[PDB]
């Protein structure tokens, strides 16, 4: 006798487990057990993942309901799960979207200058260099401080809450509340600070005193700051780190992108498609009885949308494990989700990776792992798959 198949399958972000394709072919919708002991429906084909993400009756908001089957414990107050919904209801969607665009004056130049400075520092110190701790993560942090309009010196401390804030835990985390309350207080102080007049916090600070937003709570304004910093920094830092691994393991692609940097945007779209950065399926709670393939999902049940299931589906992306720069459907992947909850920072996430990669190939064209790939230490019980250190030589 064996127990029900458990999720996640592996914390390794450098290879996709053989189990994914086997599930996708035989049972693209099947029952699994999460770390909390709850049962869930794991969805692994492109067709079914898109069906679930395009149907609002599979609710993100309802995953926070008391007594619901859970993928993991909340690291934020339950109302924060409905973050975008709260921003939309406050009439703040357009303002937040405009503040997080990579097209702001001098922002891409700031990204290039920051990427170049970080790399020059690594070259001066000499090999081995750690590309996560000393390149990808400081670059993500520096970008988000600039986008938020907060001092660059405040970035490292806000960053330090992240190894706990984005844990995928079976039980509540006391440290997550300590850090959350402290970071909310920091953001409340930013709103009241007269020096903060640019970026997202500068804009929220002015909307806060505008009569058309007088009834929006100060709780929501601080929340926007903490959530966009956290989600953006963890997502861009983790994606860039694992995209660099995908690139290092493909010297032919690395040489082509160095020779023809105009192909970098098409390269990043493929790096996004094959990315294993999300450690768990995206969770949704059924608010009705809905047919998904061969299964009638019952109201109150948890559904997990496996992004790599969709992104490595041979029926949508032929030869899925291969990076191909001339696919007819390049942006049709689910790396940024789909539907109601499509990533609001997708444009900024793309630009961060494109600039980071462009600067790396120019400064370190001979970049290679300084350790056998099996020596990378993969972070466990976390919302992202990331190596603790990324040792390289050049
Ligand atoms: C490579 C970069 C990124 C990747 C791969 C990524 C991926 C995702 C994915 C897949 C979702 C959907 C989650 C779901 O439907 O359950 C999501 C949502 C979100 N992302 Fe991104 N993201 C990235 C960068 C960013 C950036 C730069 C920001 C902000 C500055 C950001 C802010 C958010 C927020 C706030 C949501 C929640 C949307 C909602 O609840 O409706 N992301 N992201
Ligand atoms: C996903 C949902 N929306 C949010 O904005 C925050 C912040 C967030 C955004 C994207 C993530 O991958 C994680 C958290 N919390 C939530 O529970």
């Amino acid at each position: 006798a064996t127990v029900l198949l458990e999720v996640p399958f592996s914390a390794r972000g450098d290879r996709i487990p053989d189990a994914v394709a086997e599930l996708r072919t035989r049972e693209p919708i099947r029952k699994v057990r999460t770390i909390t002991g709850a049962e869930a429906w794991l969805v692994s084909s492109y067709a079914l993942c898109t069906q679930v993400l395009e149907d609002r009756r599979f609710s993100m908001k309802e995953t926070a309901a008391a007594g619901a089957p859970r993928l993991n414990a909340l690291t934020v107050p339950p109302e924060v799960v409905n973050n975008m919904g709260n921003i939309a209801d406050a009439g703040l969607r357009k303002a937040v979207m405009k503040a997080i665009t990579p097209k702001a004056p001098g922002l891409e130049q700031f990204l290039r200058d920051t990427a170049n400075s970080l790399l020059d520092n690594l070259i001066t110190e000499g090999a081995p260099a750690d590309l996560r701790n000393d390149f990808a993560d400081p670059l993500a942090t520096a970008l988000h401080c600039k986008v938020l309009g907060i001092p660059q010196e405040d970035g490292p401390k806000l960053f330090r809450s992240l190894s706990i804030a984005f844990m995928s835990s079976a039980d509540p985390i006391p440290a997550a509340k300590i850090n959350w309350d402290r970071d909310i207080e920091y953001m409340a102080g930013i709103l009241e600070n007269p020096n903060i007049t640019t970026g997202l916090m500068g804009e929220l600070s002015r909307l806060r005193k505008d009569p058309a937003y007088s009834h929006v709570s100060d709780e929501l304004f601080a929340t926007i700051g903490v959530t966009f910093f956290g989600a953006g920094v963890i997502s861009t830092g983790s994606f860039l780190t694992t995209a660099l691994i995908s690139l290092i393991q493909r010297p032919q692609l690395r040489n082509l992108l160095h020779e023809k940097p105009e192909l970098i945007p098409a390269g990043v779209e493929e790096l996004l498609r094959i990315n294993l950065s999300f450690a768990d399926g995206l969770p949704r709670l059924a608010t009705a009885d809905i047919q998904v393939g061969d299964v009638l999902v019952r109201k109150g049940e948890l559904v997990l949308v496996l992004l790599e299931g969709a992104n490595f589906d041979p029926e949508h992306f032929p030869n899925p494990g291969s990076i191909e720069l001339d696919r007819p459907n390049p942006t049709s992947h689910l790396a940024f989700g789909r539907g109601q909850h499509f990533c609001p920072g997708s444009a900024l996430g793309r630009r961060h990776a494109q600039i980071g990669i462009e600067a790396l190939l120019k400064k370190m064209p001979g970049v290679d792992l300084a350790v056998p790939i099996d020596q990378l230490v993969w972070r466990t019980r976390f919302q992202r798959r990331i190596p603790e250190r990324l040792p390289v030589l050049w």
